[PDB]
């Protein structure tokens, strides 16, 4: 018409206070260049940085403040994404590298932790599927839809890899109070981060458990992504952990293109997952190690950053390792890379015990 | 084309265990009529009823579950929500019955309350700008565009009237614990229905305080709404602080108007706010009022409910009383019924603590 | 798309210091109304209010501060310019009142001035092409179409009504001159009023004078409208340069339909012509006048506005006296009144030369 | 349709009585190609040329004829806005050349004036906001949103660059009045070309000035161009007023970055700016010299274009001297040749009062 | 876009020196209302009146100058095509009067000729495909799918109602020559009207004659209607060739809906044809007869009138008569009236012959 748009620049979010990724890579030229583009399915680029916008973030803590509600996205706004991914994925780039996927699993050698010092071992990643919008965007319809494409699928399991399906819509309180008791319920999303992204809306609906009869295969259905699958045992063994988790996510692959879906893959940028920051692979491989000799020594957050591996809390010494790169290296070098350092740890701490002194790895 | 929409019941929610006033006012037939209408401005039905899906509600405390982004969506979804305010408002029609505005504050007569009995006094409402979109569906632009315009016509505010305006954006920490101090500063919204509603987006951009240089006129901006504006006391003057609030938004209505803008305004609904509830007038005429002998009789809430008061906390037998109905009667008709239900409670005291006998008003 | 127009308001102009019709009737409603709508050709409301806007206007000297670009917006408008009409007017309605036209000159009656105190008589008024843009619009194209319809118009004339037709683009000095002796050309718009209202553009293209061979009969194409036509004579007899008048104006509409052209005319307005004070007929009919003792009373003004008539500079006592109502009455009826005020006023200057009481006719 | 349009060369302006470089440059071809073009804000080419057309010019002095009312005015329009350039800028060719901006002013070097011979040195340049409309096309919206981006952003001001904002439209007589004696009010525009450019629309709403406490720091709001900078003394100290022109400048660079707007500026043209003539720096470094037997001389003319310096009027023997060439040459590189000029003049005024010849330097 | 078209005037033809129907009755404002109204197909008023504006017409001959290129064009512009009618049919008016259609031909009475007065009888009429665009619009498709379908439909004719079907595209010499000694072909059209109404395109593609074997049905395809068919006899026995008429006229109706396709038809109108003079019926009953004494009489012009019948040439005293309103009196009562007319003229000649006196019949 003839009636003015209010400027680019007048939409401009006020990041002087932010310390998010999302902030520190959003400029007025990128902003301008990006406001009039849209993805096939309607997600903006204000949708993609409200959840930073809304939260300023805290020094010391770095977020990346940005979600994704298609596989567009990823393209249409590329833009502005492909410094988010470089700066959080340790200088990977989307421009030119592309990433390699290896799930065989045939590659994994030696890694078997001592029972005593590792208490559980864990396998988690999550997929999507490439029909259905992301969980930022995704409506009623997409979140119901992914939720059955998962339960069709996954009720084709035999073998070990049995179980049921609980849906959180009309999940009885006994149930609901033993899934809390074997810690794999969640609750609805409390973290202003989530729930400006828009993760948390319609809750519960479409939101379900399916759980192993072993007790070993956990998958989550669309409470941060369409599908987070985990496979856990209480004990240092990591290679029938990896063993299973990769049987479960060929089998489960198989069945949905067998269906006719399929999960979201791109060559640059791995498996598509709605945080920038889980992408490529989003594994974390984690382990539930108790080194108090080892904690007390005020190196060893050096050395596992050598290692590229951190810590988080489960303390009474005990903590959770995982890996850090979820993208730019493959799966099965990931798992390599969290056993070695486990490894690492683990005759470290023999050492502390034993009174030696430890190497510090290169970096 | 020739591909198929998801059929409009696909995108139903699940509303078997919601208790708020949008879920029992939603029929699959409203929902497939009003799924493919949206606002000029671009508000949708689903975007509407996000907060009432969100949140399910709780039993004895109801919620209206629904906001609005536009003056249009009272009239493109106005088949969903007439029997809200219809059940909201004790009975009003917006078929048919039209609203009737007197905000002249001429005809307040008496209602001067004792000083012991009751501590403060305040006069509140909210208001909204016609040209721009509600905070729901209002993007960063308009939210600056309305502190703008706003901020423009307070600073021509002479008199008692006389204040200065803070932005939260900047605010320093001394001038922040001033106003906490002062029990005027707003906090990010937590409450899950502002936060799934959307009030709570890019805070604290564009987000103010206008305080009077007497600490009588208050002015939130864009925090629930476009504005909320209070006049308070210490003390049980009501035609006092009535008349400094009227005198107040006629000023600020005629500032706008020269300037160019004007207040959302409609003959069957009023003033037009946000949320449904808050309709017609948006006041709640409170009072701070001590009755610990009427406070102990069980009979208190039947009879505050029989003169339309209710009670909030602020306990210390303290407690707020403010009227139910903000659409359907006149300003000072509110303001005229609130001051009689004060009076007779006042009247009830002074009964009780002589030990006279109180007659039940009628309902 | 997603992103928002400035609102409606954003856009209204600062009138707080103009004291033109256009600010005076100028709502915010209205402009919020009228701000999306525009007329066939691409006439819109800023364009229409542009000049009232540039130019504040002064107090004792009212204007209307409007034009128009086509047919159309007097009635995609309407809603302004209707009350402009109405208190331009004196009270005409165009919502219901319908104009007449009555341009036989067949009824004029008597009407001889004196000659010692009638020095000059004139009877002018302005005509639209309807398929063609009204001068404020008006592209070179159609300015240049006007004038080629015209010409060809006027070239087909014969008996006293011959003359020549000069082109301001190419025209010579020593005709200039003689033109300027002759008190016929015009010069380019000076007026802020005119050229704010982009009456001015494209000078002196397409804009031209036509002559005729007596001196009698003057047309001016596109200077302030499409055409200004002008019978005048040295002396007071009206009913001859009316009869001219009317005997031209007839000609020229005959042969322009013959052409295939057709003048701007509604029932309703009338004659249309650019700037809404001249509607309807467009008429005033002038006559220089020596009054001095009359002049030299106070009660003269009040006097000719009793009668309708209005005075203007050509002093010496020499006046330009014309009518005042464009719009509302018929094109005799206004020469039937100018002249009867003039025959009243001749009367009344014979009576004060004679010493004798004038009466102070009805208002 | 099935109509046909009006052919491009039946709009084409008659240009044969024009001696602007609009006129010499438009050619029947051009006008053809660019007729149906339009910028994406909505500005055409008739809107380009139309003060052009207006204003025929005057010999001995050859003005430019065309205006923008956006950035991509001169890439949409560029094919006859390009020779406009070339021939305006001495030869710049905007098709392969690229304009280089250095604004640090820490390489100017010597240059300080003799304080009887220089009265006054001023250092001016203007910009413009990306996001917004220039003066010709932005509407009353955009207007006052410049005005707006500005005034914040120089709130934020502090140092010696601190001053207040005065707008026109409420500017009370008193301070009217200083700002008149101080000789930094702006009045409205009265030139034939920037009114029929469309420069003075809406006057004097949005316009304002930015007036240092030092009164030496000087802001004109959307008077000719968006922005209009000033940094001015009395004396010839011209490395003082370059170093806190350059200094303002990039601290409201950074605080309209900061809060999200831009300056205008293409690596091709420079800073763009409404008039072609002021491109690429927009510089006029000015001093007002006093040179009674140089001026005598009349190779004086001669020997000021050899330096390419220009003089103009305030005569008393004091002309204002300022470069020549806007667009092409770095802002510094601009300081040092007026500098190194007017050094020139000064030794070549010592030589004549002291009777020594001077050399005239290379053109 | 911005560019204006041409005005609907600018297209007006120059009707100065025409003497047709369609002259006479266009007007400016007509032509300006339908100049951007077009039919479904494509229809323009410029096409309509094409014929009319080539063909000036000469006085006392006067034409219709309007075609019609589809139904629509009879609704579309209904607006000039009604006054046309209104003219050449005697004042019929299709705005309120309903045509009626009686094809039954059981009405017919008495209306034997003498054989010596009357050489042939002739009945003949025009139809039109409701699907398909007429003669002045029709592309190549239409008149190929028109010849299709009367070829099929015709293909299943007995009894004596049977014939075969000669195409003009491989006419041999020898067949052409006895069509033409059987005064049965139909040659290129060579009339300015025809070809200028687009009647003699393609020629003599599509074109054919369809010849009975008793050689007394004839059908021309697509000569200047879809379909022109004649029924005639070498006689004066009117009931037989009227009877053979309608009898073919109603099995070929029959077969063309029992292949799907149907007759023009209007109830306003009657039988749509292209030129709007044969309309309702198209029914021209024809007598070949030879009255020399009567002829002799300057009277028997006006006598012929009176009974609403016209003579036309085949002299040697032998004229054809034929009947003059096709539109508003039905089939039947065509030929009675023509049927009581041929016997008044042959009675007023027996009484000629026998030299008694002839009364004239009421007008």
């Amino acid at each position: 018409e003839r009636r003015r748009l209010y400027p680019p620049s007048a939409e401009y979010p006020d990041l002087r206070k932010h310390n998010n990724c999302m902030a520190s890579h959003l400029t007025p030229a990128v902003y301008a260049r990006l406001c009039d583009k849209t993805t096939p399915t309607g997600w903006t680029l204000d949708q993609c940085i409200q959840t930073g916008v809304d939260n300023p973030g805290h020094p010391f803590i770095k977020t990346v403040g940005m979600v994704a509600g298609d596989e567009e996205t990823y393209e249409v706004f590329a833009e502005l994404f492909d410094p988010v991914i470089q700066e959080r994925h340790n200088g990977y780039d989307p421009r030119t590298m592309k990433h390699t996927t290896d799930l065989d699993a045939s590659k994994i050698r030696s890694g078997y932790f001592d029972e005593r010092y590792v208490l559980s071992s864990r396998v988690r990643t999550g997929r999507s599927i490439r029909g259905l919008s992301l969980p930022p965007a995704c409506t009623r319809a997409e979140r119901r839809e992914v939720e059955r494409v998962v339960v069709d699928a996954l009720s084709g399991l035999k073998g070990d890899l049995a179980g049921r399906y609980y849906r959180l819509s009309e999940m009885t309180e006994a149930e609901q109070q033993q899934l809390i008791d074997d810690h794999f319920l969640f609750d609805k999303p409390v973290s202003p981060l989530l729930t400006a992204a828009g993760m948390a809306r319609d809750w519960p609906d479409a939101r379900g458990i399916w759980h192993n009869n072993e007790k070993s295969f956990l998958i989550w259905v669309n409470e941060e992504d369409h599908t987070r699958v985990i496979s856990m045992e209480k004990g240092g063994n990591m290679k029938k952990v990896f063993e299973r988790f990769c049987r479960g996510l060929k089998e489960v692959e198989r069945l949905i293109q067998e269906r006719g879906w399929e999960f979201m893959w791109n060559e640059r940028l791995g498996y598509i997952l709605t945080c920038p920051s889980n992408l490529g692979t989003g594994l974390r491989a984690g382990v539930h190690i108790k080194l108090p000799l080892l904690s007390k020594d005020s190196r060893f957050p050096k050395i596992l950053e050598n290692l590229r591996l951190q810590k988080r809390g489960t303390t009474g010494s005990v903590f959770d390792i995982s890996n850090l790169d979820r993208l730019g290296k493959s799966e099965v070098e990931l798992v390599q890379l969290v056993i070695d350092g486990v490894n690492f740890l683990i005759d470290c701490e023999r050492r502390l015990e034993r009174g030696q002194d430890i190497r510090i790895p290169p970096p």
